[PDB]
């Protein structure tokens, strides 16, 4: 295919605006290490008698590419220009390359390393089209591409988790599968060598990329009254009385359509001013969790609701947010405040979702009669009735782009709860490894198992081509809109820009719902 | 196109029934004043400070054709050979005619009006085709065209609520969007002139026009016995027992379908006989309601559910219901008895959907064990789980025909509470305005508003054409079925005719399921 | 493209002189070093407090090519063939080339660097064709291709400056517009790979290489009277006389056309003899300022002036002049006197613009009267009126060629001060960066900024040929006239040669103004 001194791709990385679609291309320097030092490890959770924690599978040798990020793929201005001009979005088709690739030995001797080409080595590359390995992907899990074009990544190892049982330590069963990636054919590339591949996404829906401007409890005409006539009461004489719904009677109006089915979530201020906190609780205790099998965790962060009333304005659902911290680098071993965290605001979803911590609303509790008065109480968690409307979450330049839909014979609204395209087939999984370099033989056979190797990592460029399908802005709208901009002020450093030091800054999140749209 | 002498347009009221298909024909004539006096008013609720009424607009100078009521397409003798004959409907195409069009001048002189005509005066007309307007059709608002076909209409102002907000009473903020109707393409008419223009449906489900003559639990032979073998009891001696399900079991029996969901309802009792109401209560207090934002209003009427058990046959769910004044002009100051009201009664769908004021069924409590017994309450209200199956609500010849469903994410079962067709694709929103006539301009120029106008007002007649698609009614059934016929007996006028002083009388309403069909 | 054993270009070093153009070709050899370790720098003026120096902007990992001195294009001998035998000059085509690539590693043990090839590592290269990166050539910055073809020349780092602002130092605002170099199309080099571009110059008017051999003042027969009569003096008896404008009285002749419009410079005297200067004064106090926002800036070097006065011709206009240092190395700590600095004369200029520290005239300062003499001042600094004439500055060997036009509503003779040629669309960019080859990454993943590279560098060889078009000399005149020659006599080196250590020596600034032609 080439040789040693010849390229074998070039940088790519613009964005084109062509009519109802938007092609963005980027590139990246990568670095694959050699995991595990070519052999797969059964792991598990160890001797952790807590079953809510366990897990076994298998680390591989091999690494993977995780492109899964909307800042991967978008620029801070070309994102700008997206959520101004533009009621919606979804991904159409994807190539991807792998070129320029450069194997590399490293040689320690008294404390020195020496790193040197090795030109005959290869990296061996594939992707899994059929979706016959454990999909990892779509987890928002770290390992992404960086947001900043000329920041190198390390490739993050390929894991599964498989099933497990809780007998005095997670065991594998007769159910737990493994997965030997050197059993699917993958191509082997030297210096010279170069790989791509094509892929075409599903038809799924555009994802709104706007704000309602008027309330699901609103629609109707101010001017008229309803020809409806609602109860209203029943007189001392115990008769029912009938009231009709006039103009601005809002509380009482038959309509036609509901909010979306939600959880109740608990408030918490993250923010200064409105009601404070009850003090030394925590969300493990106290918040909504899932059984499943024996084992419970956190159900977070479940569909999404709108984020706080007005006046409330400084408290959050507690599992309904998705944090992000504002250093990508900040470790995970203390934990942070909302100054070191961005916190998705859901307010754009509050027309037809209803706030998290607020119940759905009230039901009847009873079936009064003369001696039984009528109660009610609150109705916390409801599921979908007819004539439920709701939006999803929102995608945020941070967050993911889509998520595999689980193989099963049913599903609600298969719109992921992280936000982003829920995919049936979802983008393959792009494979990479150091192929093992064997090193030194003995001169006399023996029959052992071969743990010597030479000491390989590899690194080049991949390019990610990705193609939008995108919904124009129609409305007759007279007054301005609400535009995404840059209010940031004076600072030491641009924003969505390098620092002094060179760290790339995104300290805000940023959604897609800007202009409005009537329900 | 024509001139002062001419008729641009001719009387059409009939229905013509041809093989699957109705359609129906209608002309009114309508009144126009012209409203807010050419200008537009931002509209709130003032200085309330109850977030639950509150809300922000504007009143526009334009008025609207509001069609959008069965009995505004049929006479009641057609939508009684449509009952009787047929197990579905769904509208088709629409057709909408404006014509003999007449611009009249009102001048008051010593409390003295003339009214005159003024020839080269127009109005201005368009239809929102691509839905870029506030949509308040499908709110179950007057001003739709009365039944009867010689009766005259005014068409009502055209306004619409925006994003308001709570501080300190009602406010715009920058979600609130304007929108000038002047600023969309129009088309004026003088009296020779006449518009009109076609809608296509889009494909919606035919209505349920049949009852089931099945319930959902007895869809089994019952002759033969299961062969399932179900737990049915623990013994003294703390082993579990199995029942074998048998002819007559019905109650132990395993069964493949669940009824629909529900909320739970409260009773009152609105007719004569059964368990008498508790008594001095509202529905404000103990109802259902909905959490939106910050404020709560009454779940009405919710997804349909049946009226009543026999023997309680006087009870109503509170909510579930759609009242109907049997005088449509009886002013909603005052609140009224049942004998003022028509009340819907949805017993066809008991076979699926449940009691209102029954709750869905019981529920297990807690995990027992040999020092815990089983627990069990009452499950009032519950969502979709799979296996479920219901009716929607019935539609009625007084009824609204259609809703616009919210443009939304996502949807459970878009059918609109209110009964009628949800639709994608509503018919568009018709609006009309008498275009203003300045008054006398100051012969010196003056820089001002302009203020001075000839007073206005427009009058001619109104076609709408509309198509119904026919399931016609397939049954192997022996004996005769129900009809709906009239059995008022003797009266003072025609039931559903004008009465001595001309007011046409509709007091029964009337659903569309008669004919019956097996599960 | 090549391999690793074959040169992909050749060295090209001529000057063609065909017809009306010139075409020239040199070749270099460059140097890349790894700016900044592979990362963005936001860089600022720091604490600095002082309005005038702040500054606000990014140095970046990539480097450029700067050809634009004419010393870069023609050896001395061309430029003498140029400026002897030609009235004008103006570019018209450039091509550029990148070959013979080299990749080189540095690796330091116990303070030894060892160099070794690269084989498989790349350069990136590409040009900003649109002229969408701050445009940083055309300031006269160092950084340029050095004179003379066999020495080598380190690629200056690229950087620019954004928009600041003043508060407790220079800060970055919502203007400050960051530039990801990685965010363009380039394509990567290995050894074997070239790079190449060509480039089109707009229509811009010929350089004048000429000097005028008559005075502004001096354009009428000598031998005849003007038939004009202009106002010469009020007699003592209050009545206006008129004299007639005769031969030999030039300093009352009228006259169609005006000197150039000038700023008043102040005089140095920078050799000996003539009137000498005041003591203790510098150029920062006294001299001409440009406000800018909050900032002032010393105006140099302005529209171009003549220099001296005959019989002064010792002095200088202060700030009119481009000083360049003898020896191009000398260091920028400490200041220079005459001997070190190589400074323009523009005495060519002096027909038609006027001294610099001469004002440009007398203007009358009041409205005389009977009681009221008149009065009148020195006008020092004068815009442009009807009937200026002017030339630009003269270009130089050691000059700068182009400058780029500053994108705006309005222009008033677009010509550089610096000297050259300006142009709206100058030569594009052309930047190059080592591509980063990152070190021996962890073989457990960890999520943090890639901060480990292996140290590279690149050098190669770069062809410019630039294509000149000409304007031929034709003129009548009898006499010999001037040349450009050489004059230096006896020497311890060749001058325009390397000296004795290797050194090129360029001691004297050569113009194109020689010839002459009539006004």
């Amino acid at each position: 295919a080439d040789g040693v001194g010849n390229a074998s791709g070039n940088w790519h990385c613009d964005s084109q605006w062509m009519g109802n679609t938007v092609i963005t291309k980027t590139t990246r320097t990568w670095v694959l290490p050699s995991y595990n030092n070519h052999i797969y490890k059964a792991i598990t959770s160890g001797t952790s008698q807590d079953a809510n924690v366990q897990y076994a599978g298998y680390s591989t040798p091999w690494g993977y590419f995780d492109f899964n990020r909307f800042h991967c793929h978008f620029s801070p201005r070309d994102w700008q220009r997206l959520i101004n001009n533009h009621w919606g979005i979804r991904p159409k088709s994807l190539k991807f390359k792998i070129f320029n690739v450069q194997v590399k030995e490293v040689t320690t001797q008294d404390q020195t390393k020496t790193i040197a080409n090795n030109l005959t080595s290869t990296i061996q590359v594939f992707t899994d089209d059929e979706h016959q390995l454990p999909y990892v992907l779509g987890s928002a899990t770290e390992g992404t591409m960086p947001p900043f074009p000329s920041d190198v990544y390390a490739l993050p190892q390929y894991g599964y988790c498989t099933m497990h049982t809780n007998q005095n330590g997670a065991r594998f069963n007769d159910r737990s599968a493994f997965y030997c990636l050197e059993y699917f054919p993958s191509q082997m590339l030297r210096t010279g060598n170069n790989f791509e591949f094509t892929f075409d996404f599903e038809e799924v829906p555009f994802h709104s990329m706007f704000a309602h401007s008027q309330d699901l409890d609103r629609l109707m005409n101010p001017l008229v009254d309803q020809y409806l006539w609602n109860f209203n009461e029943v007189d001392s004489s115990r008769n029912a009385q009938f009231k009709k719904a006039v103009k601005g009677a809002y509380g009482t109006m038959g309509r036609n359509w509901l909010p979306g089915p939600k959880f109740l979530d608990q408030r918490v201020r993250a923010y200064t001013g409105g009601t404070d906190n009850y003090a030394n609780w925590n969300i493990w205790s106290n918040g909504n969790k899932v059984n499943l099998k024996d084992r419970q965790y956190l159900l977070q962060p479940g569909p999404v609701s709108a984020t706080y009333t007005e006046g409330e304005a400084s408290s959050l659902p507690a599992q309904n947010i998705l944090g992000i911290a504002k250093d990508p680098y900040r470790s995970g071993s203390t934990t942070a405040g909302i100054s070191d965290i961005m916190v998705t605001e859901e307010q754009e979803v509050a027309p037809t979702n209803g706030v998290g911590w607020k119940p759905y609303g009230r039901t009847v509790t009873n079936e009064q009669n003369t001696t039984t008065a009528p109660t009610s109480s609150d109705l916390d968690v409801l599921g979908a009735l007819p004539g439920m409307v709701w939006q999803n979450r929102d995608i945020y330049l941070q967050g993911p782009i889509w998520a595999k839909i689980p193989k099963t014979d049913g599903k609600f609204h298969p719109s992921p709860n992280l936000g982003g395209f829920g995919l049936h087939n979802p983008p393959p999984q792009v494979f990479i490894k150091n192929t093992p370099v064997p090193a030194d033989p003995p001169v006399e056979y023996v029959h052992q198992k071969w743990n010597s190797y030479i000491t390989q990592y590899s690194t080049g460029q991949c390019t990610v081509e990705m193609v939008w399908e995108l919904r124009k802005e129609n409305s007759k709208r007279w007054n301005p809109e609400i535009q995404f901009t840059s209010n940031f002020s004076n600072r030491t450093s641009i924003m969505f820009a390098p620092n002094e030091t060179g760290g790339y800054v995104e300290d805000r999140l940023i959604g897609t719902r800007y202009l409005t749209q009537n329900l």
